[PDB]
């Protein structure tokens, strides 16, 4: 057994909000694992709504804080031969993509491997090599990026095929939580010095999918997957063979047509209510990620929220959803 761990990350105010002397309606207390939301009142007299999570990260949280506290422990587990998934869930504009992918610091100040704005995916890839290269491990790394837009499936990493070619999926008859995606490419990442270019290619494929599909970056779900095959020779000369898997899933924005997002919510409702039928089959996303939801994968949710009063209602909606999720048992 193990419950799904759910963490909240509040994003900071941006330029416009900061010059507009915006006041945060959100207070985060990481030590009591608590986010408090100002639901009407004033900064003078106020009703507040409070929520407890597995972790909360306030507006001051940096990319390094998330990597150290959330990602390292999960990566260690994938290195031990486990499957793990991290979802980012939240309204458009609250930092899902920032969290999972990150941005470049302006004016070329950093290399990619040192950029403070690097998110979970590049930091993860960089550390896999940095951990396994030096200790005595023979290992391979494959990555894939399967994205879902309007219940069709796209491979965003494959450098020799166009983005507009949809893929097909079927059930795996060997394993039962399982599906085969015909024609999804697993790209072998030979060393840390091939990481950037692989991701750059996918970036370029993203730009075009965006031209072709309306509000692609908001309405699409992406699943970036890393697989590590490892033959470890222990200092005692014993040879340990293991398979680690990590899914990094950047969900469609949750703001109030998206069958996968609808079904995700229904799948979570079913799992926390222990309704005996769980509607996995009702969308591509919940079929692909069936094992992440009441399955054998260690699963974490980062719910991204905003400090601004404008987003009160959607912030509340994110936190209620995220808060339900805590009750789901995986193994
Ligand atoms: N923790 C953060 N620190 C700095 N900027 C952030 C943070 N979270 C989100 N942002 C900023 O907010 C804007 C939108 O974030 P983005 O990753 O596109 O959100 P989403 O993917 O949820 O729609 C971007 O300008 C991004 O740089
Ligand atoms: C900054 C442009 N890049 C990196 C090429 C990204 O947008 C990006 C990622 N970010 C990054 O790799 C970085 C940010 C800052 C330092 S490294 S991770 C990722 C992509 C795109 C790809 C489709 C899937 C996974
Ligand atoms: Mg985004």
């Amino acid at each position: 057994g193990k419950n799904i761990q759910v963490v909240v990350r509040c994003r900071p105010f941006n330029l416009a909000e900061r010059k507009a002397s915006a006041h945060s309606i959100v207070e985060c207390d990481p030590v009591r694992k608590e986010v408090s939301v100002r639901t009407g009142g004033l900064a003078d007299k106020s009703s507040r709504k409070t929520y407890t999570f597995d972790m909360v990260f306030g507006a001051s949280t940096k990319q390094i804080d998330v990597y150290r506290s959330v990602v390292c422990p999960i990566l260690d587990e994938v290195i031990m031969g486990y499957n793990c998934t991290i979802f980012a869930y939240g309204q458009t504009g609250t930092g899902k993509t920032f969290t999972m992918e990150g941005e470049r610091s302006p004016n070329e100040e950093y290399t990619w491997e040192e950029d403070p704005l690097a998110g979970i995916i590049p930091r993860t890839l960089h550390q896999i090599f940095e951990k396994l290269t030096d200790n005595g491990t023979e290992f391979s790394v494959k990555v894939s990026l399967l994205e879902i837009y309007n219940e069709e499936l796209f491979d965003l990493l494959n450098p020799s095929s166009d983005v507009s070619e949809r893929l097909q999926m079927f059930d795996d008859p060997r394993n039962k939580r399982g599906v085969i995606i015909k024609g999804l490419e697993e790209i072998t990442v030979h060393n840390k010095d091939e990481v950037y270019q692989i991701l750059e290619k996918g970036a370029a494929k993203r730009t075009t999918a965006a031209t072709l599909m309306n509000a692609y970056s908001s309405r699409s779900h992406s699943v970036f997957s890393v697989t590590i095959h490892m033959k470890e020779t222990t200092i005692d000369g014993e040879e340990l063979v293991k398979i680690g898997k990590l899914n990094l899933v950047d969900l469609a924005g949750s703001e109030n047509i998206n069958q996968s997002l609808l079904t995700l919510g229904r799948v979570i409702t079913a799992l926390v209510e222990r309704t005996p039928h769980v509607p996995y089959r009702e969308s591509k996303l919940t079929r692909i990620l069936q094992d992440s939801l009441g399955g054998r994968t260690r699963t974490s949710i980062i719910a991204t929220i905003s400090p601004a009063s404008l987003n009160l209602e959607e912030t509340l909606s994110t936190l209620e959803y995220a808060h339900r999720a805590k009750n789901i048992l995986n193994k």
